[PDB]
């Protein structure tokens, strides 16, 4: 759905990610809850922090920041084959988590605003449409095993 062209904008940006998952994925994770707080209702291990400063020093949350974009950075590199790393995330997401794709969606955009905050010497026009797609092709083919799990997304 993206060109090669578009793939390289996708990696390029996310060879800065590389250098720190884990800081970046608790970035992602404060973004998401900050500004669609119903999302962290689902993460039992820190749905009773109230504010940043206590998400800022949860070891839990950034340990599952890190988990969070070390599975999609792999998705990524994979441009558009990622069939095998999508299938065992699909299959959590939809029978144990059971996250809406509307909660796949708020995460998209938290990743591109933190993308655009730390790097937008590596995230001009064309690379931010590039990553919305990217993400979009990544959403709608969780959609599509969801139903097949019959999980209403
Ligand atoms: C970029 C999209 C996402 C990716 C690539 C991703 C990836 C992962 C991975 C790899 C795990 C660990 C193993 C597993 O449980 O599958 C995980 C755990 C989890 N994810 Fe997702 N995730 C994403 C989005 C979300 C969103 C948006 C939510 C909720 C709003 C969510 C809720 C959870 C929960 C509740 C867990 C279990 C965490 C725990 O151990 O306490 N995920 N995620």
């Amino acid at each position: 759905g993206l060109s090669d062209g578009e793939w390289q904008l996708v990696l390029n940006v996310w060879g800065k990610v590389e250098a720190d998952v884990a800081g970046h994925g608790q970035e992602v994770l404060i973004r998401l809850f900050k500004g669609h707080p119903e999302t962290l209702e689902k993460f039992d291990k820190f749905k009773h922090l109230k504010s940043e400063d206590e998400m800022k020093a949860s070891e839990d949350l950034k340990k599952v920041g890190n988990r969070v974009l070390t599975a999609l950075g792999g998705i990524l590199k994979k441009k558009g084959h990622h069939e095998a790393e999508l299938t065992p995330l699909a299959q959590s997401h939809a029978t144990k988590h059971k996250i809406p794709v509307k909660y796949l969606e708020f995460i998209s955009e938290a990743i591109i605003q933190v993308l655009q905050s730390k790097h937008p010497g590596d995230f001009g026009a064309d690379a931010q449409g590039a990553m919305s797609k990217a993400l979009e092709l990544f959403r709608n083919d969780m959609a599509a095993k969801y139903k097949e799990l019959g999980f209403q997304g």
